[PDB]
């Protein structure tokens, strides 16, 4: 199935047909992004913070976007010469788990990197179509994952205390409309179904995005929602995180040396009701937005409703996720993607990111939890710019991540952008449920 198409709806470049205004808009696009994400940290010492303790502090991730697309970019010939090699050593290399610069010395990296690129993007070449081989491809490369870590930063500044954080002027989040609405299990037909694209697809992809499998999907039910908050405080309030009933060894471990009693971003004091950690501010739990947990999490709560059901509760495969959430005729407005809202959506609020068998939200407002690990496909390859983007987490220890949140652009809020996390890291992320 070709991409770009009325059921492959793409929202990044299509590289058989950009023309130089559109690539320097887009490029433009990513970099304002991400400026304005970290412009709204207000004490800089806090760029020296790795509010996530599993990654770096800020400072790193700030200077991190910029040289990667120098890096690149000269590993393909658009650039020649080098801005700042300490620089380009130091903020290349990202964790998944000294003596830091200035954060002002960052920042001016950031703007001559910027002048740098613009004006190669300006001023050479340009021969359609943009493929693999192609010197564009680093340009391509570097807006991408420009706009993997604009997302992946959010969590990080979402970890920061909201006393050291504005808003940006312009980012609006969505309301939440009241109670969650009622969940419903929905039958997705089943088939046979490809995972993986073929090289030279019109659009931006990486490695493990390409390759071929197909797979032979059963009948199944899928709720038609992304299981809110609502439905999550139940399993809290009933007692689901002190209950080793819904818990396997490894999740158990985890939320005991974590001190986990809930939800990440929820928050209590005292006999107070929940509040729940948007951007950049604390409201009352919203229970009709997608609950966001960990994978120990969800798989917690399956367990948890399977009891309460009399049923057993899984996650989708790949390829149920592809099945569950295909739309013919599909529109970018349909869905909350690409910062159409700075938070998650009221699951079911998009009226129009319903699929063609009724499942609500595939795509869109928060990033939903596979119940499969990421393995390369049939004819994985890697890209010359880049070996190690994939490859060292084929470890069956990451789990896949499936269509994106409110914060994907780009190619991340591509049906085809095959995303992966340990089981305990938080993103803008949730899950629904598969009748098992
Ligand atoms: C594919 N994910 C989103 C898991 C990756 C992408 C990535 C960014 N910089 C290097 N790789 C990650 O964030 O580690
Ligand atoms: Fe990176
Ligand atoms: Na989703």
């Amino acid at each position: 199935v070709p991409r770009g198409s009325h059921m492959t709806m793409e929202y990044s470049l299509p590289l058989n047909s950009c023309d130089r205004e559109q690539i320097l808009s887009y490029f433009e696009e990513s970099w304002w992004k991400e400026d304005c994400l970290f412009n709204s940290i207000k004490k800089e010492e806090i760029f020296y913070t790795n509010p996530d303790p599993l990654r770096n502090p800020l400072i790193f991730y700030l200077g991190h976007s910029a040289v990667f697309y120098i890096n690149k970019m000269r590993r393909a010939g658009m650039i020649k010469e080098s801005i700042n090699e300490g620089y380009e050593e130091m903020y290349a290399v990202g964790v998944d788990p000294i003596k830091w610069d200035r954060v002002e010395e960052v920042w001016d990296y950031r703007k001559r990197a910027y002048e740098k690129i613009r004006e190669a993007i300006e001023n050479t070449s340009l021969d359609l179509p943009i493929t693999e081989e192609n010197p564009w491809w680093s340009v391509i490369m570097g807006i991408e994952h420009q706009r993997i870590h604009i997302e992946t930063s959010s969590m990080l500044i979402r970890q920061v205390e909201e006393k050291w954080l504005e808003k940006p002027s312009g980012w609006e989040y969505a309301s939440t409309r009241g109670v969650n609405p009622s969940q419903e299990m929905v039958k997705v037909e089943g088939g046979r179904v490809r995972i993986g694209r073929d090289r030279n697809d019109n659009y931006y992809g990486w490695d493990v995005d390409f390759g071929k499998k197909e797979v032979e999907v059963k009948d199944f039910w899928v709720s038609k929602y992304l299981v809110t908050n609502g439905e999550f405080l139940r399993f809290v309030e009933e007692g689901g995180y002190e209950n080793p009933e819904y818990w396997h060894e490894e999740g158990w471990i985890w939320k005991e040396e974590n001190g986990v009693k809930h939800p990440k971003f929820w928050g209590k004091r005292g006999e107070e009701g929940y509040r729940y950690r948007l951007m950049f501010e604390e409201v009352e739990l919203p229970l009709d937005f997608p609950v966001e947990v960990s994978l120990y999490e969800a798989m917690a709560y399956c367990r948890y409703l399977g009891g309460r059901d009399g049923c057993n509760y899984r996650l989708m495969t790949e390829g149920e996720w592809h099945l569950a959430s295909r739309k013919e005729g599909e529109k970018g407005e349909d869905y909350n993607l690409n910062f159409r809202y700075h938070s998650p959506t009221p699951v079911g609020s998009m009226r129009e990111a319903r699929s063609d068998s009724g499942v609500y939200d595939c795509r869109g407002n928060v990033w939903e939890w596979l119940g499969e690990k990421l393995k390369p496909l049939e004819g994985f390859t890697t890209h010359y710019l880049y070996e190690d983007y994939s490859a060292p987490f084929f470890d069956d220890n990451h789990y896949l991540l499936i269509g994106g949140s409110w914060a994907s652009s780009g190619h991340s809020a591509s049906r085809f952008y095959r995303n992966w996390f340990r089981p305990y890291f938080y993103q803008h992320a949730g899950f629904r449920l598969v009748l098992a």
